[PDB]
């Protein structure tokens, strides 16, 4: 009769990680592999802060090939959830770049969670040895594209550890309804 529904755009950068998250968010695990390009996904019902809403996760391919059909799942969107992955600077400018100018282009006034995912590998001893330093992230510097780019909230996740998926996706909520 009146529960909200909510359109949730998941976009950002090719193997960032926006398909496991959307899968994790529902099943409580971390898929370890058959991942499909696209997973699309929904929960009914979702009580954040004792509102219930039915939020619609519609999710996109980073891949170039696919980058006209983008916009075409952006119209009607309430939110956006933009990923980059928390060990890839190449991902967080792209951010900056290519993401953020084609979220305003598209859908101007839509607010942005901003989310940084593989947040295990961030923290993770052999992974940090074994790559430049200058390819981290660190909170400090996501907090700070979260405020460059005008995105209204700023998660960091990690799908394989299940660390703050929930909160990806309560927040895109929060954002939506105060
Ligand atoms: N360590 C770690 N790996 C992750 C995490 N989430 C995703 N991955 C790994 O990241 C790779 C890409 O994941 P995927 O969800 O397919 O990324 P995507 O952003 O949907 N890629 P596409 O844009 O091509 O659809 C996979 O190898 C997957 O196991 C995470 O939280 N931690
Ligand atoms: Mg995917």
């Amino acid at each position: 009769g009146s529960t909200r529904f909510i359109k949730c755009v998941t976009v950002g950068d090719g193997a960032v990680g926006k398909t496991c998250m959307l899968i994790c968010y529902t099943s409580n695990k971390f898929p370890t592999d058959y991942i499909p390009t696209v997973f699309d996904n929904f929960s009914a019902n979702v009580s954040v802060d004792g509102s219930v809403v039915n939020l619609g996760l519609w999710d996109t391919a980073g891949l170039e090939d696919y980058s006209r059909l983008r916009p075409l799942s952006y119209r009607g969107a309430d939110v956006f959830i933009l990923s980059f992955s928390l060990i890839s600077r190449a991902s967080y400018e792209n951010v900056q770049k290519k993401w953020m100018p084609e979220l305003r282009r598209f859908a101007p006034g839509v607010p942005v969670v901003l989310v940084g995912t593989k947040l295990d590998l961030r923290e993770d001893r052999a992974y940090l040895a074994d790559h430049p330093a200058s390819s981290i992230i660190t909170t400090e510097q996501g907090e700070e594209l979260r405020k460059l780019i005008g995105a209204v909230a700023y998660i960091e996740c990690s799908s394989k550890t299940q660390r703050n998926i929930k909160a990806v996706f309560d927040t895109a909520i929060k954002v939506v309804l105060q």
